[PDB]
C-alpha cells in the first residue's frame, strides 16, 4: 500500500495565480505550496502553506524583474523550502518565466526537490512576444536553468494562447486554458495512483518514464461515439499550447479508461496513434482501466518524454 505524496509549488506571481485557480477547483490529496517574494500577492494565496522568500533582500516586495534577486531570495530561504517539500514523492514546480522571482527562484526550488529524491516536474510559461525581446531572453535563461534542475519540463509559450482566442476572449479565460495543462497533469497522476487498473500502472512506472528525461508532454483526450479511441488519442497528444510535440518521444506512459464496452481493437487503435509519432524504440508502458460507471465515453491519457 504505497500512497505517493504529490505537492504543487507555485513560484512567483504567475505560478501562484495558476495554483490559486487550481485550488478553486476540486483538488484533494495534493498539497499546494505558494512561494513568493511579493508579500502583498502571497497574502492573497489560497494555498495551505505560504513561504515568503527574500524578505531581507526585497523588504517584502517582488524581485523587480531581476532574476538574480529571485535566485538569491530562494537561497536565503533554502531551509524553509526544504521544510515545505519534506515528504514529497513528486513535486510539480510551476512558474512564469521572464520575471524576477520565477526565473530566479523556480530553478532553486526544483533543485532542492530533486536533491531530496522527489520526482520533480517543471511546468512553466514563456512570455508573450508583446512583452518584448528582453523579457523573452531573460525567460529563455530561466528555461535552461529549469531544464538542468528538473527531471522533466513542460514549457507553455504564452504566444500559443493567441492561437485559441478570438478578439474578445477575456484574458482570464485564456489563462484558464494554460492552467489546464498543469491541472490535468496533476489530476492524471493522482488518478493513476488511486485507481487500480485491469492492467495496472503505478508511481514506479511514472518514475521510469519521467526521471531524468528532459522535455515532457502530459495530455488527456475524451471522446465518444464512432472512432472514439482514435479521436481521444489524437486529442491527448495534440495540445495547441505545448512547445514540445510528441514527435520523437523515447518514453510513453499511456492509459485508456472506458466502460465495459472498451474493445481490444480500439485499445490497439489508440496505441498505434501514439506509436506512429514516437521513436521506434520508445519505452511504452500501456495501461487500461474499466470503469463500468462509464457508458460510451473513453479517456486516453499520455505522458511522453525523451527527445
Ligand atoms: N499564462 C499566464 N502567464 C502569466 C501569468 N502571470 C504572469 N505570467 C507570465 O509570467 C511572466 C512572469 O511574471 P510574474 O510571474 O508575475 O513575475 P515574478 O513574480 O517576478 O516571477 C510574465 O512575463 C508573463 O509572461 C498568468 O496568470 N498566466
Ligand atoms: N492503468 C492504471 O492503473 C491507471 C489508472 F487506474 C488511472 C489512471 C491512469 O493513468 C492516468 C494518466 C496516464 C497518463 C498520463 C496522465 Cl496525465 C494520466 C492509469 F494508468
Ligand atoms: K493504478
Amino acid at each position: 500500500g504505497h500512497m505517493a505524496t504529490l505537492k504543487v509549488i507555485g513560484v512567483g506571481g504567475g505560478g501562484n495565480n495558476a495554483v490559486n485557480r487550481m485550488i478553486d477547483h476540486g483538488m484533494n490529496n495534493v498539497e499546494f505550496i505558494a512561494i513568493n517574494t511579493d508579500g502583498q500577492a502571497l497574502n492573497l494565496s489560497k494555498a495551505e502553506s505560504k513561504i515568503q522568500i527574500g524578505e531581507k533582500l526585497t523588504r517584502g516586495l517582488g524581485a523587480g524583474a531581476n532574476p538574480e534577486i529571485g535566485k538569491k531570495a530562494a537561497e536565503e530561504s533554502r531551509e524553509q523550502i526544504e521544510d515545505a517539500i519534506q515528504g514529497a514523492d513528486m513535486v510539480f514546480v510551476t512558474s512564469g518565466m521572464g520575471g524576477g522571482t520565477g526565473t530566479g527562484a523556480a530553478p532553486v526550488v526544483a533543485k532542492i526537490a530533486k536533491e531530496m529524491g522527489a520526482l520533480t516536474v517543471g511546468v512553466v510559461t514563456r512570455p508573450f512576444s508583446f512583452e518584448g525581446r528582453k523579457r523573452q531572453t531573460q525567460a529563455a535563461a530561466g528555461v535552461e536553468a529549469m531544464k538542468a534542475a528538473v527531471d522533466t519540463l513542460i514549457v507553455i509559450p504564452n504566444d500559443r494562447l493567441l492561437d485559441i482566442v478570438d478578439k474578445s476572449t477575456p484574458m482570464m479565460e485564456a489563462f484558464k486554458e494554460a492552467d489546464n495543462v498543469l491541472r490535468q497533469g496533476v489530476q492524471g497522476i493522482s488518478d493513476l495512483i488511486a485507481v487500480s487498473g485491469e492492467v495496472n500502472l503505478d508511481f514506479a512506472d511514472v518514475k521510469t518514464i519521467m526521471s531524468n528525461q528532459g522535455s515532457a508532454l502530459m495530455g488527456i483526450g475524451v471522446s465518444s461515439g464512432e472512432n472514439r479511441a482514435v479521436e481521444a488519442a489524437k486529442k491527448a497528444i495534440s495540445s495547441p499550447l505545448l512547445e514540445t510535440s510528441i514527435v520523437g518521444a523515447q518514453g510513453v506512459l499511456m492509459n485508456i479508461t472506458g466502460g465495459e464496452s472498451l474493445s481490444l481493437f480500439e485499445a490497439q487503435e489508440a496505441a498505434d496513434i501514439v506509436q506512429d509519432a514516437a521513436d521506434e524504440d520508445v519505452n511504452m508502458i500501456f495501461g487500461t482501466v474499466i470503469n463500468p460507471e462509464l457508458q460510451d465515453e473513453i479517456v486516453v491519457t499520455v505522458i511522453a518524454t525523451g527527445f
